[PDB]
């Protein structure tokens, strides 16, 4: 009878709000967001920016990232076995190449057919190792619409509202008009916006890892491509070039991995760095004509394919994502943020240790 | 070349800044705002609910408040003759009725053709008191929609941003990459979002007045009625019915006044309450054909041609609007905010004082 | 049971089949066209292009005419007291006024609200004669829209199809493959289009009388105006300047009526014409705020809330409508066509004759 | 100062208008036609029902059919190198099957990247000569519109007008109106319409050859399959399965070839074989997700991402297509019409072939 808030309506809430009116058929939920999945792309909200591949950042030796990786691409592997492309999955080989490295994550053995490739047959130079397996890519908008429509018929409330602190939901007369009486738990799944929602040490472990995509129109792209250079640290080290098709024909070409870099608005080198590392690592991300066409010509053919730029903030944190239980205001709080740029392929394993956690 | 914060961009905002850049030519202003009026319509952005029609509350004693009103009267009906209805703008004989009272208020007699009535020609009964004279509506969204890109013309920057706090102007690296150094001023327009902003007792000062409106497709109805219950006690007191026409032909019937009310979704039985007081103060606004049926049959009529219920927080304040100079956070702070329900009638009048103040 | 042909997608043949399925005489009903409502519009359709608005020119000698007007009068005004401006009609008072005349015809006097007007009070010069009454104006695109759905609701199979000749229905492949038996009957509700199906001597008695209108968006103007200029001739004579306003906000303004011109292109000197006689005859058809301002620059905000130009072609025939019995083709044939400037505003009163003489 | 009539507005007229406007800058053309590229569907209208794919029927000793094939392929395939699929032209690897045949056409070693096929690694039983080459299809409405776009910027007046007789162009006043003067020569390009524009000898060598189709959404499909049965008999006999992808992701699937069969709607057992047969020839029709289900679940997968059905009559002639200099009704007739199942791959060499009779 006492209100269960959901803070968050990203990947990371829908996810958790699915999960938690699965476990309590019934159970009295209202989502908060001041940003849902349907409104025009913001920065602010990494969600709809994100391509999104599932391709793990997991170390060897973090059993709690792989775990989550995998009982994610479980979840999405089934739920596309089931109903296809119908809420914005795609199942594709994808392949990763390192410019540096000797060795692949332990962590992609577990999905489908993983092959060691001959690093010569890469398009690009000093690759030294490069694998395949079958991954899963996702439309963003388009799923997330999907788990709006879940937790609406599961019998969440939704209320579009911004919620300055934890202490607000018990007392702002503007929240208790929503659900009436002070809240009995909150999950805050408010990605980096939960920087302004908890004390000063954990408030400062959260930063920005900005990134910069460009989005073309590229329906021939059906297949998976990352260049990982540096090392991933343990993290989500390094730089990365990516090719990230969608079932709707755009294809998500990036990125850049700026630590602390808080600007919105895409750069125009940065749009030129993007084409020409993509077509680099992915020679028929060109339109097909102008494949025979010298290098530097089909950087103008790939501008003329361009759907949008897009940037959007990382919610990095170190050590990865919390999901921790706590109390605020007399709540039982439920940590749910900080998933950096593995939100995406997380999501599931996330929601079901943060609702385990409430449990 | 330091920033000047313009924060919000509701009716208040856009004005301010429209007089702001006119006074000084190429001023390095940022308009920040967690809602831009293209936005879909939500209750706590009453700029877009609003009706709106130009009917002054000003006591007689109000001296301000009279000013105000009449000063935006002069500039929009100034508009309308220069660009028709181009901008949303749409002259009309406004009637006002009143139960119970035997007089108007003296700022109505500043406007074109201004009449007293027989009261006794009034379609419902118990009209003690009844006048009309010129006045106009405003299509919110077209208005607002013209605003903005007369602002981008002046060169504002335009930023979606929620400000958490006034000094995060000058701290907080999230809003200084947009403006790159600290501002020297801003103007606060942040509407009843100002109790976020501001100390506790100024904070409690600011209070939702709820209103419901029904917007219904009448475009055979150009001209606006008024019905005021109650004294307006100084301030915006009592109840009203009113009949808004906007000249792309919806009209906006109402209203409710519930101080304190945050609900921001809509009631069923207020819906019937307003179709009902609407058809007593103008039968008018029944579909042509219904004209001639029985009152119930008539509210039918009226539920067959709505376009849309909505509800929005009037950001009521008491003593009126904080139009005023101050210092906060080592900025230079005009406030100018809480204009309840008088914002459109306002807007150009103390957007003109609050940049006097700053200047 | 052998297929009863409707042969025209414009206001005449809808209406007809409306009937027709009515009727309930076991009618195995195929409409056949080459144009259909929802189509973009095309001077040699009329039905989209008409204002329209019901506004009798039947002489006071011609019962035929003025039993349909009236009939179909009936029929509208019911239908907009029962369902409103849903299917694109609006109530509406209509003044006309005359340029030398001094009567009015008997037939509007049937209409609610009829008065006699002072026709000085008149806002153009000139001014001999002027009434006023109750009338309708039609969206045409949306009562089409309408009529094709009932036609479709009472089982009626619709076609997309070119007639090349009467004939043809019982003998060309292409027009026996939608409905697989001959046609035992077929009623011609081709418009303009009957001067290539009926024998050809009769094909002389049609004519185009083109029409060029200006459509504005002015919500503002919910009343009807008609100046008549010359004599209607036992006809539909004379020049008119209208302001015919439909209920989406669209004000159709007109009109030229020069008769054998095939030209389906909107003159540019034309638009100038009716722009300045709307004006003269209805003052507030101009923007409010342009109501003061001199007659050139009000004809400048007229120019600035033009929708669309059009064109159209009225079926005009010597005698009026053909709504007659015939055997052609071996085929039991009613034709129905030749309405000139006055087939919305007769329609359903040709329909419920055509549809009688196929009955028989 | 004499008008020139292009009569047609489908694929071949268009072309024929073209190459007339560009032969002879500035002359006076006029092109008249009851059904125009944008309008809705409609049987009667063959150019944008067709598929499209270049795929040749041209006999080895059918000298003009491999001229006009192999030309308008040159010219197709020169567009798509310069702009890409911008006109909604797209290269592919075409295939063809044959059930019985142990030979190829000549022709089809033209193409570029031409090869003969091991028969054995059809997916469907009894095939006995398959090869592959590069080739286009072309999405006719996006062609069609470029075509219309070239004729206006070349300085054609284009009329929406139904022409009874060749006769009537020179006295019919509904038809005088269009360009004034009586035309001095008409391009006859009316497809199956000629038959009521030309001597009954030369009407009756006319027919319909009746096709019907299934449009799915498959963009994971472009690559071109066709697998024909029986005979072609220096013509266009036999029958015909085909996958014929387009470059916005529509793959139109067929087809039939019914001989004097004008029923102009699709017929629901024919839906079920087109589908059933496109699945036996190319078994990556069908949805990823579906492709290791039964045969019954794949077509139901199939119907699933229909978009819509389709019929068409190709205008056959016995002797293919009469393009011809000849004199009606007092003018200088070129006919251009009758070209079958294969309008869109003779169309530029027809063209060019009827502006040069006339010049
Ligand atoms: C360019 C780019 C590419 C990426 N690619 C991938 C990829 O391929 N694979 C992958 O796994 N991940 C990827 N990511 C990362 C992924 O996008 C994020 O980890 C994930 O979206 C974070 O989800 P979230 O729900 O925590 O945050 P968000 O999506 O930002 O949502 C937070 C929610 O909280 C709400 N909120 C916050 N504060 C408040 C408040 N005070 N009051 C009310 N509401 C509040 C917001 O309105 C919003 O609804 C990418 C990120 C970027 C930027
Ligand atoms: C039903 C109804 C009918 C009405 N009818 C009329 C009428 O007929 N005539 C009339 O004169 N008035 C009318 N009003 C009143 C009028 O709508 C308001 O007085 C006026 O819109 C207030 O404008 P504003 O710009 O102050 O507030 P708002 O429109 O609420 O805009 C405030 C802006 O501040 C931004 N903001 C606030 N806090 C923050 C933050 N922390 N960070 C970033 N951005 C922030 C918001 O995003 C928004 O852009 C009506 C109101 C209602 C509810
Ligand atoms: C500018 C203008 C204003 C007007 N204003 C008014 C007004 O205010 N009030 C009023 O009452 N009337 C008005 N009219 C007149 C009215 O528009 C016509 O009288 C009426 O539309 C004629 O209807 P119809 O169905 O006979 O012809 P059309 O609407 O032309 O329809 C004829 C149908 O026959 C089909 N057809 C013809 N030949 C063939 C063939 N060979 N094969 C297959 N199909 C064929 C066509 O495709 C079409 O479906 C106006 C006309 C014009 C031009
Ligand atoms: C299902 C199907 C699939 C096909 N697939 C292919 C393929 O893959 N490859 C290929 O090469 N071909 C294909 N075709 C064949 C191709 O569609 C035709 O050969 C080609 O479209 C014929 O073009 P057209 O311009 O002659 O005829 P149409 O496109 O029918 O155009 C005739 C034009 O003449 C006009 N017209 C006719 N009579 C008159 C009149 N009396 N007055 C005014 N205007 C008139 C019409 O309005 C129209 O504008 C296919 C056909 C079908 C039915
Ligand atoms: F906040
Ligand atoms: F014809």
């Amino acid at each position: 009878s006492d209100p269960i808030i959901v803070l968050g309506a990203g990947v990371i809430g829908l996810t958790t709000a699915v999960r938690l009116l699965e476990a309590h058929l019934g159970a009295n939920v209202h989502i908060l967001a001041d940003h849902w999945p349907s409104d025009a792309l913001d920065a602010q909200y990494a969600s709809t920016i994100a391509g999104a591949h599932h391709l793990s950042f997991a170390d060897d030796g973090d059993a709690r990232q792989r775990r989550w990786d995998m009982r994610t691409f479980d979840v999405l592997y089934d739920e596309w076995k089931a109903v296809g492309e119908r809420t914005g999955l795609m199942a594709l080989t994808q392949t990763e190449m390192w410019e540096g490295a000797t060795s692949h994550l332990a962590v992609y053995e577990g999905n489908p057919d993983f092959r060691v490739l001959d690093p010569r047959t890469a398009p690009c130079s000093n690759i030294t190792h490069m694998v395949s397996f079958t991954s899963l890519t996702i439309a963003p908008t388009v799923y997330l619409a999907a788990l709006e429509a879940r937790v609406r018929d599961l019998g969440a409330k939704l209320h579009r509202a911004h919620v300055p602190s934890l202490g607000a939901l018990r007392t702002d007369p503007a929240l208790l008009a929503l659900y009436t009486r002070p809240p009995a738990a909150v999950f805050v799944c408010a990605g980096l916006g939960a920087r302004h929602l908890v004390p000063a040490p954990e408030a400062a472990a959260l930063f920005p890892t900005r990134g910069q995509v460009v989005v073309v129109r590229a329906p021939w792209m059906r297949a998976g491509f990352t260049r990982q250079v540096g090392s991933l640290g343990g993290g989500e080290g390094g730089t990365r070039t990516y090719i990230i098709p969608r079932c709707n024909g755009e294809v998500v070409l990036g990125g850049t991995m700026e630590q602390g870099d808080w600007t919105p608005y895409p750069r125009d080198e940065t749009v030129t760095d993007i084409l020409t590392r993509a077509l680099q690592i992915c020679p028929d991300i060109a339109p097909p004509y102008a494949r025979s066409w010298p290098k530097d010509d089909q950087v103008a053919a790939l501008r003329s394919i361009v759907v949008r730029d897009a940037v959007g903030f990382r919610p990095s944190r170190a050590g990865g994502a919390r999901v921790a239980l706590a109390s605020a205001a007399g709540m039982r709080v439920v940590y749910n943020y900080g998933h950096g740029g593995a939100g995406w392929q997380s999501c599931w394993g996330c929601a079901e240790d943060a609702v385990a956690l409430w449990a």
